[PDB]
Formats: C-alpha cells, structure tokens, sequence
C-alpha cells in the first residue's frame, strides 16, 4: 500500500500555455505578464546542430512568437534570454497565477511532472533528479516546455524545465532561470550524463517505508558504522551515506524502532545478497526515488 | 521511457469538499448542488461492527451534516442514501463543476485516484480495476470519499469512490451510484476478495510498450496458437486471451511489426523460464495495469 505518488497538479495546469516560433512549437510557463520557454524554440532543424543563440535572437522580433492560452492569442510585448530559457513578456497578466517561486534542486531530490504536449496537459507522475543530473522521465516531441514542482504550503515550487534527451533514453533540462542541471548544453550532439549512482537514502527511506507497510523479511539482527557500510556502497556504486542523511531519517526511524544503522545492516545484507526472489512492496529491485519527506508525507497522510 | 501516468487532477480537486457528521470526517465530492459521500459518516466506533445504515441514518437530520468546501460552510437542504452513498443537497451549485458523467468501470481498467484528506488533495497516482474487484491503493484514514477517474476530452468521468482496506491491504469501494465493486459491504468484518488474476492483455500491452522503447530482448523466434497459450495461461493464473483482445492491440502489433502471437509466445517463455535476472522497462516483474489504451496514450 505505498505507491508513486505525484502532488496535485491543478495550480499547475493553468499556468501551460503553447509557444510557436516558425514551424518549432512546444510549452511556456505563464507566470504574471512573463512566458518561460525553452530557447531552442527559435531553431529551425538546421541550427539545432550548432546554434549561436544571441545570433539566433537577434534575427527575431516579438512578432514571430505565437503565443496562445487556450482560443485566446497573447501578444507579446517583449523577449530577453536568461541562459538557456526565453522569457516573452506579454500584454496580459495570468489571472490563474498562483503563490510560486523558483527553487535549484538538490541531486536526490523529487518532483512532480506535468508533461505537456501543444500547451495542453496530458498526464503528471513523479520523478527524481538523479545524482548525475538527468531524470528518467516519459516525454516525446513537443514536450519541451513542461514543468516540474513541488507543493509546500500554498506555494508551488517550480524546479524544472524540459529541454532533451540523451542517448541512454533519459532526460535533462534547466531550472526556471535557464542553467541546465548537469554539463549539458541545448545543441543537438550525443552528449554523456556520466556514471549514475544510487541514491542510498532513498533506499533506506523505501526500506522504512516497506516495515510501515508490514513488510519485513529483510531485517537481521546485526548492525553496522557509517564506515564499514560506505566501505560497501561504495562497491556497488551507491551514494556514500552521510550523518545528515541519518539524522534526515530520524523521523522514520522513530515511527519504526530502527535505528538507521541497523536499517544500513539490512540493506548491506541485500546488496551482497540479493533480493533471492523475494519481493519489497511488490517490486522486484530495490526503489530510490523516494525522499524521506516522500514517505513521511505518504504514509502520515 | 515509460512511466505510470496520472491525469492532470484540477478539474476533480475543486470538486473535493470536507463532510463532518459527528466526529467522524471524510471527503465528499460536490457536483453541482448535491455532495456524495460514503454512507459510513454517519457511523460511531461501535456501529462499524455491524450497522443497521436505514436506521442510523433516521436519527440523522440535515444540520446533522458540516460540509466545507475550503472555507466555505455548506448548508445542507436535504439528504438521501443511494446503497452505499450518501447525496446530500446543499444550498449552492458548485461554480467548478466539470463536465462529468458517472460511470462503471470494466475489471481491467484504469483509472487515476485524487487521494484526499480532509477535503483537501494530497496527491494523485494511476489504479487498475483488479479482475477480482479490488484496488492496490495508497490510502490511510480520512481517506474515504476520494475518487477515482477518467478524462477524455473536457469530460471527467468518475468511476470510483474510496471506501475500506482488506486485510490484504488492498482496497475497495463504490462506483457514484454507491454500488460495490465486487461482492464488498461496508461493515468492518473480515472479507475476502478471492484469488486475484492477472490482466493478460495488460501484460502484452506493456511488453509493446517495451519495444516501442527499445528493449527487445525477450523476443524470440517461436510462435504459438491462442488455444495453445491460454493452457499456459490457465497455469498461471492469467485472463484468458479472447480475439476481442488479439483486435484490440491491433494498433500496437502495426506501430512494431510483431503479431499479437509472436508476443504470445515471448510472453509464454517469460512465464515458463522467468526473467533470468533481467529486467523489461526497468521491472523485475510483469506489469498488467497499462491498458493498450494507455500505452497508445502515452506512446504516441
Ligand atoms: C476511509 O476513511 C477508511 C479507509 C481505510 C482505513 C485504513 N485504510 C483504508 O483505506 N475506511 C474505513 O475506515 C472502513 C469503514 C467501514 C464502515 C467499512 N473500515 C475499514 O476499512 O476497515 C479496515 C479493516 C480494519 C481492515 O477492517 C475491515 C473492514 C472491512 C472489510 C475488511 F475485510 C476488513
């Protein structure tokens, strides 16, 4: 009873607008009287290959943006580029705004994703930047433009714009001003996310969340330091863990009587073991796109 | 590249609204002026053993009934049962209402769950209607009244209302006619939800999905009859594969060029031999809660 669970995405869903530049379309982000964009709107198929952007930009006046908002056209009065992301500002205010700010995340970190297709959305789900940067997420041609965020309070925490995909299939992209996460760059060339790792207290937070859920086959009697479990990870190409990543499941081992260190025993045993062909709330390997946060929120309600 | 998918929710969150009949709370959903809820609001502890609900809901009357939209106190003009829902009239349509019907869903299904506490969403997530009418859900207490649901076009269609947790874990409910899903009563006695079957044609959808993505290892060079992988499929606890199913995928063979057979016959080594330690999609497992509906969805 413990799923993947994304935020509610209906703050998010009026804010979508639909961008075209020549015969390029994709999604802005309408924030007050300002659109957010990827840049590579203003590429033909030619440039892509190699593009000087402020050249690019330059040819362009605020004319060749066909911005809509639903059956209604926005004009637009204005455009700069800040990184990587275009900014149209327009003659309208969204009245939909909502309570947002701009957030850099954090490697290891979740969000949700409101996957866009002609500024329409489709579908949200859940994602997590992984510790090289790029995201496993589900997105086609047209996508481009789509958002992720958080919800805290009333306030939507926007941490994600959707840019490309690399050649192993996953994803990488920009926060809202524009600066990729990750060393990669908006020009279409095969380009390395480099080796990624698990995020290991993630795993940890998914073991608690398997015992919360009557789940416990996986527990032993013995223990472990930080150290000789780093000496493990390590081996199997996990994020060495921390002491602010124990104090960080404090909470979970508090709801459980497990102390994270012999939670860390556990999850030794399992690396060096195997699953055996056993299961953990129902999958088969183990899962590291859950926060901490993400499974005190989920199974406290 | 293939994830499980939700629909945007903003249509269905401005419809969620709080209900309070004594000390108990859930979350009701407010379709222009009539709120629905489960029926069991109006239980104390000691009723859930057994609840005579005519009864109960006789000494009940309409300012019995705090329904909060937000802020906004609700007043209740009237109130029915329909089986297993509560509809109590209130004194305002509700300025979000979304074009909607209600629907029954099909075992096999999906549909998306706007889980909520309080009247208040906390988060959304994809479910399939389980052959044997169940659903493998995320939902704690405060829970109930959150529904399930379908968007095609500007059209939410809403098929599922939350109710109460098995032993299992698993979870079921109501359609918004208030009617179970399966043979469920609201009454906290120990039930039992039979022997769960795996949605076959689900299964194949997914292993489209797969080589849509690139991953083609688990095909091979065998083929084989429908008559002769049901025997296999009997074996293993799957639906029964019919030729409405063979026409169904009908758009997903074109997309790859492998005829549903030849994917049964991938799929029948799969059940016989496993997965060698491999994985499909990123899986360990078989996945059976895409639809070929959703696969085209998500695909295209
Ligand atoms: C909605 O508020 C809750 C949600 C429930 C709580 C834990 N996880 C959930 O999904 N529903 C209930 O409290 C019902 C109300 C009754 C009038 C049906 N009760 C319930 O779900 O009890 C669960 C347990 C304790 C397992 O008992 C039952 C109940 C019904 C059938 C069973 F097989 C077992």
């Amino acid at each position: 009873g413990f799923r993947k669970m994304a935020f509610p995405s209906g703050k998010v869903e009026g804010c979508m607008v639909q961008v075209t530049c020549g015969t390029t379309t994709l999604n802005g982000l309408w924030l007050d009287d300002v659109v957010y964009c990827p840049r590579h709107v203003i590429c033909t198929s030619e440039d892509m290959l190699n593009p000087n952007y402020e050249d690019l930009l330059i040819r362009k006046s605020n004319h060749n943006f066909l911005v809509q908002a639903g059956n209604v056209q926005l004009r637009v009065i204005g455009h700069s580029m800040q990184n990587c992301v275009l900014k149209l500002k327009v003659d309208t205010a969204n009245p939909k705004t909502p309570k947002y700010k701009f957030v850099r995340i954090q490697p290891g970190q979740t969000f949700s994703v409101l996957a866009c297709y002609n500024g329409s959305p489709s579908g949200v789900y859940q994602c997590a930047m992984r510790p090289n940067f790029t995201i496993k997420g589900s997105f086609l041609n047209g996508s481009c433009g789509s958002v992720g965020f958080n919800i805290d309070y009333d306030c939507v925490s926007f941490c994600y714009m959707h840019h490309m995909e690399l050649p192993t299939g996953v994803h990488a992209g920009t926060d809202l001003e524009g600066n990729f996460y990750g060393p990669f760059v908006d020009r279409q060339t095969a380009q390395a996310a480099g080796t990624d790792t698990t995020i290991t207290v993630n795993v940890l937070a998914w073991l608690y969340a398997a015992v919360i859920n009557g789940d416990r086959w996986f527990l032993n009697r013995f223990t472990t330091t930080l150290n000789d479990f780093n000496l493990v990870a390590m081996k199997y190409n996990y994020e060495p863990l921390t002491q602010d990543h124990v104090d960080i499941l404090g909470p979970l081992s508090a709801q459980t009587g497990i102390a994270v260190l012999d939670m860390c025993a556990s999850l030794k045993e399992l690396l060096q073991n195997g699953m055996n062909g056993r299961t953990i709330l129902g999958s088969a390997l183990l899962e590291d796109e859950f926060t901490p946060f993400d499974v005190v929120r989920q199974c406290s309600g």
